[PDB]
Parts: structure tokens; C-alpha cells; sequence
């Protein structure tokens, strides 16, 4: 049961992750896998005991769409480790190396995150951080949701976020917000707000609903009941945003209405 991974087992090699909240290394353990050390410099009980209560959530989940838990080390640092995504994440694609995606492989990309989002919220979860870089595209055709719950990522939040304005300003209509801009991102190729150099005044401009997506740069192909959803998610008022078994359904329903 229990995951606790014993010390000299894991191998950490190659560097990747930068940042806060830890460094992602590609690894190996039964395979190649990914870790990602929490480098909080030893705890500090009982810090080790709220790292635990994290890995109590991840453990919640096993989703082909949500990234594959393998366990966590606390020997020699803090560490979770997960599967190691063969590809690149969704915000490299589209951002990076400007990948070009078929629209009906778009749409799928859309679908699938729906889907894992959907289940992560079927199973009380709140991402608080959902965006490209976290949705990495496994084997260029399997979505993995990873990454969980204020600099890297004022793009994806719902103006309730951004207005810090109460202690708990996330919700699954927060969730649904940044499922909307990924939306905008899939369907546009670009971030929002491109043309605005100054961060603070997009922080400022979002958050009052002065500023917004510019919908009429989703691709010419993009289906319109397609352009209808994201501009439903992006709702300035959050308790007009759709869930996501709705979200799901119209992708669903928009996806087999296209081929033909
Ligand atoms: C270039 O970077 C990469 N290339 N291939 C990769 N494969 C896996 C990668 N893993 C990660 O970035 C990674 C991790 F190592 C531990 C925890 C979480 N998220 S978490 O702790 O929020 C979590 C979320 C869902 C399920 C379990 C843990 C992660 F997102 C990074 C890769």
C-alpha cells in the first residue's frame, strides 16, 4: 500500500523544473519517472506532516487524463515523483515551438482536459492553477493534468482571483475561468492580451472587467459552438461559468458535429 519510496531507490539525473514550490528532475524508479524535490531544506515536522496531507490528495486520483501519481520520498528530501511524460507541455507546443495542430485534434486536446478537470472536480478538487504548462501532451496525443493548488500565471485567473478580494476566491468557476483561456489559447495559438506590455495594468484592467480575451482571433475553423463555450467559461461574473460535465458535453457534442 502506502507510498513511501525508501531512500537510494529513486536515481535523480537530468534538471529541469526551476522555481518555488520545488526542482523537476527526470529520474528513474521502475522506469523513467519524474521528481520533483519540494528543496524546503529538511522540515520541520510537522511541515513533513502537511506535505503528507498533499500526498493524501494526489493519491485521490488515477485518471488517464489526470498525471500518474508513483509516490513521494521524504528521505532524502521531500519529493513526488510521477510518470515521466514523453513529449512536451501544452504551453510549449503552442507557444514554444509553435506546433500546428489540426483543429480537430485541438478541439480533442480541449476535450480531454475537460475530461480530467471534470473528473478532478468529481472528486472535490480544485486545480487553482490550470494553464498550458501544466497540461502536459503525453505521447503528442494524451493530456495530463498536473501541477496543483501568482506571477507565472495571471493570464489563467478569473477576475475574482485576480481581485484578491477574499481568503478563498478559488472554485471550480475559477477552474473554469483558466479552462477558458487554455481555450482561447487552442483556438487563437496566442496568450491573451498580447498587445498589453505592462503587467500591472493587465492585473488591474482584468480585474475590474475593463479587460477581456479578444474571442475574434479564434482561428477561422474554430466552430462557433466552440467560440460560444469559451466565451461562456470566461463569463466576468463567476457564477455565470459553466461546470464541467456541461463544459464536456458541448465539446463532446461540437466534436462529433465537425468531421463531416
Ligand atoms: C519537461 O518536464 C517534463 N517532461 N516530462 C515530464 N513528466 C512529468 C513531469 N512531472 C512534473 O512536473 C511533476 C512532478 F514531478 C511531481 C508532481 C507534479 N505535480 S502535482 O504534485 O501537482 C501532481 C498532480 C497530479 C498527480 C500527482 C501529482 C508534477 F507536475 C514533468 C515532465
Amino acid at each position: 500500500d502506502d507510498w513511501e519510496i525508501p531512500d537510494g531507490q529513486i536515481t535523480v539525473g537530468q534538471r529541469i523544473g526551476s522555481g518555488s514550490f520545488g526542482t523537476v528532475y527526470k529520474g528513474k524508479w521502475h522506469g523513467d519517472v519524474a521528481v520533483k524535490m519540494l528543496n524546503v531544506t529538511a522540515p520541520t515536522p510537522q511541515q513533513l506532516q502537511a506535505f503528507k496531507n498533499e500526498v493524501g490528495v494526489l493519491r485521490k486520483t488515477r485518471h488517464v487524463n489526470i498525471l500518474l501519481f508513483m509516490g513521494y520520498s521524504t528521505k532524502p528530501q521531500l519529493a513526488i515523483v510521477t510518470q515521466w511524460c514523453e513529449g512536451s507541455s501544452l504551453y510549449h507546443h503552442l507557444h514554444i515551438i509553435e506546433t500546428k495542430f489540426e483543429m480537430i485534434k485541438l478541439i480533442d486536446i480541449a476535450r480531454q482536459t475537460a475530461q480530467g478537470m471534470d473528473y478532478l472536480h468529481a472528486k472535490s478538487i480544485i486545480h487553482r492553477d490550470l494553464k498550458s504548462n501544466n497540461i502536459f501532451l503525453h505521447e503528442d496525443l494524451t493530456v495530463k493534468i498536473g501541477d496543483f493548488g501568482l506571477s507565472g500565471s495571471i493570464l489563467w485567473m478569473a477576475p475574482e482571483v485576480i481581485r484578491m478580494q477574499d481568503k478563498n476566491p478559488y472554485s471550480f468557476q475559477s477552474d473554469v475561468y483558466a479552462f477558458g483561456i487554455v481555450l482561447y489559447e487552442l483556438m487563437t495559438g496566442q496568450l491573451p492580451y498580447s498587445n498589453i506590455n505592462n503587467r500591472d495594468q493587465i492585473i488591474f484592467m482584468v480585474g475590474r472587467g475593463y479587460l477581456s480575451p479578444d474571442l475574434s482571433k479564434v482561428r477561422s475553423n474554430c466552430p462557433k459552438a466552440m467560440k460560444r463555450l469559451m466565451a461562456e467559461c470566461l463569463k466576468k461574473k463567476r457564477d455565470e461559468r459553466p461546470l464541467f460535465p456541461q463544459i464536456l458535453a458541448s465539446i463532446e457534442l461540437l466534436a462529433r458535429s465537425l468531421p463531416k
